[PDB]
């Protein structure tokens, strides 16, 4: 225990994290090198870094940094077009988390969020059915993004753990900050038997983990956290969440008791039919949970406070109905100064639904008029993606995008469409003027499901990658995958 | 067996595949740069 | 012609020159660094 | 040059120990 394990792990942050970069570092001058080489040839024959001060001194690893958006500087004088679109080629990223060959086993709800230069992973694995099986366990895994000699960039796991007590956590999700991470769960009420009562709340847990340390955990219950409203059962949005300061951001979904009148948000175009008000009625009941106008279903933003004092606090905004559709799983990131918040479709409107707010506050966010990522998979709707009915249904699934501008103009994002035999993906780029840059993906693999997108800056240029699940062949069990693209500019003229 | 063993398995992946890899490529890129440079200055310092 | 010796404008960082722990209620305190030759000691306390 | 110091990152952190490293550089002016 006191000088083998130690020992082992050193080696391995050596092997795994050091070494490459040496080496990639020796490439980069070489080929400088060689680049003024040429150019001295060129020239002659005939016929220090206060940039990088204060900002990567800090840093133990320098191959990754926080993204910075591209400029239109040098394509404007010109009438031209700047556009942005995705890279050819979509690389794998392997061994981001660790799998098994267990055919009773299902990996599902993956959380996946990029820090400063380090990742954090989690994954839950289901008995049997991904949907309604029992929680055999939920496994967090903190690593670094590295550059190895491969085209694309590669990741090395650096502590893998295990949740304890896995029975009893309804959902949750994982946030990176420098040399951080931090891990949200919530709890249900469990009692008598030993086995848990479904979608039930009984407080939160909250996980640190650290480079080379151990694990931190904190226990949120009982006068620790005020919710807005009367919470039966809370989940946390696999998405994940951000850190500002010295405080979290999340976003959780679940039920709750109301006792005030009710006028669902309905926006949809042309629908026709029936129609006659009939339609603001489905709207109105589509929110609501087995009929009773009592409970809903609500989103809503989360704060933790003042984490670093060792005695967190947790707080919460609601949505209110006419401002938002059913609650589902959703994300929160950090786009220049400002947030944003992803809400997933759950319900009739199969839209995408992102929001951009100053201050994280539920009376200041404003909401992108935007369809392009539309989930026709894994829905129960029948209505058509011209015009959405009011009906009501249910669909699961998780397609969230990438923000590559201040004021998400551009953005990034990958579309699935069922077929006949699995479904057809492709990694698309969305621009102002409203044009779709499109390149189709993974053709060999039989079906994938859903699709969430991280990206930085690595080798002077945008990077993504983008973490699926799904099945490779027909028979085989649901994993989960990852895969690295690039985003370039361009300035076309017309 | 919980820690220990992955970490063994990841440390004898790491020193017996990707760093050769990593070593090889940039070798070939060596040789590559050398064979253009080689090029380059017979096309231009002729004279 | 003046002769001067001026510090440089970067602060690198040395990571791990020795094991660190998470814990709340421990106080590392003390230490006592030298260099020799070509390699170096640290000590340190732990106090709680 | 390599400097050890004691402190908090932030301020309710407990106190560690952390290390940097500087380059002396020799300088000639002229006036
Ligand atoms: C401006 O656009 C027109 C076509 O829309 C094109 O023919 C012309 O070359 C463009 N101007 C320049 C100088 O690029
Ligand atoms: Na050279
Ligand atoms: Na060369
Ligand atoms: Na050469």
């Amino acid at each position: 225990k006191g000088e083998i394990k130690p020992k082992v792990s050193l080696i391995n942050t050596a092997v795994s994290v050091s070494i490459p970069g040496q080496i990639s570092n020796l490439q980069t001058k070489f080929l400088q090198k060689y680049v003024y080489l040429e150019e001295s040839i060129t020239k002659q024959c005939t016929c220090d870094k206060p940039d990088d001060d204060t900002t990567d001194d800090d840093k133990v690893d320098t191959t990754i940094k926080p993204v910075e958006y591209y400029k239109p500087d040098g394509c404007n004088k010109t009438n031209d077009h700047f556009t942005m679109q995705p890279g050819v080629n979509f690389y794998t990223v392997p061994n981001l988390g660790p799998s098994s060959s267990s055919a009773d086993e299902c990996y599902t709800n993956p959380s996946f969020s990029i820090g400063s230069s380090i990742y954090m992973f989690s994954q839950e694995i289901r008995k049997t059915d991904c949907t309604t099986g029992e929680i055999l366990s939920i496994q967090i895994v903190l690593g670094r993004i590295v550059d190895k000699g491969q085209q694309g960039p590669q990741a090395s796991p650096l502590l893998v753990w295990s949740v304890p007590n896995p029975k009893i956590i309804n959902s949750c999700a994982v946030a990176a900050g420098d040399e951080t991470g931090w891990v949200l769960c919530s709890v249900t009420l469990t009692a008598a038997s030993g086995e848990p009562i479904p979608h039930m709340f009984d407080g939160f847990w909250l996980y640190k983990f650290e480079p080379d340390t151990e694990v931190v955990a904190y226990r949120i219950t009982g006068f620790a956290y005020l919710l807005d409203k009367v919470y039966d059962s809370v989940f946390i949005g696999k998405g994940g969440g951000i850190q500002r300061g010295n405080d979290l951001y999340f976003q959780m979904f679940g039920l709750s008791r109301n006792r005030q009148s009710i006028k669902a948000l309905c926006e949809h175009g042309s629908c026709l039919g029936t129609g006659g008000g009939g339609y603001q009625v489905l709207c109105d009941r589509a929110v609501m949970s087995f009929g009773s106008e009592e409970s809903l279903i609500s989103n809503a933003y989360l704060k933790v406070n003042d984490v670093a004092s060792g005695k967190p606090t947790i707080i919460s905004q609601t949505f209110p109905p006419s401002d938002s559709y059913k609650g589902s799983n959703g994300r929160i990131y950090t786009i220049g100064e400002r947030y944003g918040i992803y809400l997933a479709p759950s319900s009739w409107n199969r839209y995408l639904r992102f929001g951009l707010t100053p201050d994280i506050s539920v009376r200041s966010t404003t909401w992108l008029k935007e369809k392009d990522p539309i989930m026709k998979v894994l829905t129960t709707c029948t209505n058509t993606d011209k015009d959405m009915c009011p009906e009501i249904c249910n669909t699961r699934g998780y397609q969230d995008i990438f923000p590559l501008s201040e004021d998400s103009s551009f953005y990034t994002y990958i579309g699935i469409t069922p077929s006949n035999e699995g479904t057809k993906s492709f990694v698309a780029v969305k621009d102002d003027a409203g044009h779709v840059a499109s390149i189709t993906i993974l053709p060999n693999y039989y079906s994938i499901t859903s699709a969430t997108i991280s990206c930085f800056m690595y080798k002077e240029e945008i990077w993504c990658i983008a973490v699926t699940e799904g099945r490779k062949q027909k028979e085989n069990p649901q994993r989960i995958y990852a895969h690295s693209y690039r985003v370039q500019k361009m300035c076309f003229n017309i």
